[PDB]
């Protein structure tokens, strides 16, 4: 398998060192279409990782049809990570009015 990264510059700077590591460097969101052109091919040939602080740009358009388009291995770096949640709640004798409808 080979080794797919789709990033910043700086980020295929520290891993061309070693040879061992092909990332790209996608620092406009349109450009990251690019990329994309070859990793739609080079996906399925190891593992792929790509960083969420770019692809996030993308949610209803990439993540909303990688969603389901997520045959390979797209490791995405960020989105989450560490964070919280939230909750709600309702009245219930709001359902009163549905008897007299």
């Amino acid at each position: 398998m080979e080794l797919a990264v789709i990033g910043k510059s700086e980020f295929v700077t520290g891993f061309r060192l070693a040879g061992i590591s092909k990332v790209y460097e996608t620092p406009d969101i349109p450009a990251t279409e690019s990329a994309v052109r070859s990793v739609l091919e080079d996906k399925s040939v190891g593992i792929l990782v790509m960083h969420n602080d770019d692809i996030g740009n993308l949610p209803e358009v990439l993540r909303k049809n990688l969603n389901e388009s997520v045959q390979p291995t797209v490791v995405a770096l960020g989105g989450s990570g560490s964070g919280s949640t939230s909750l709600r709640e309702k009245i219930k004798q709001a359902v009163g009015v549905d008897l007299w409808k």
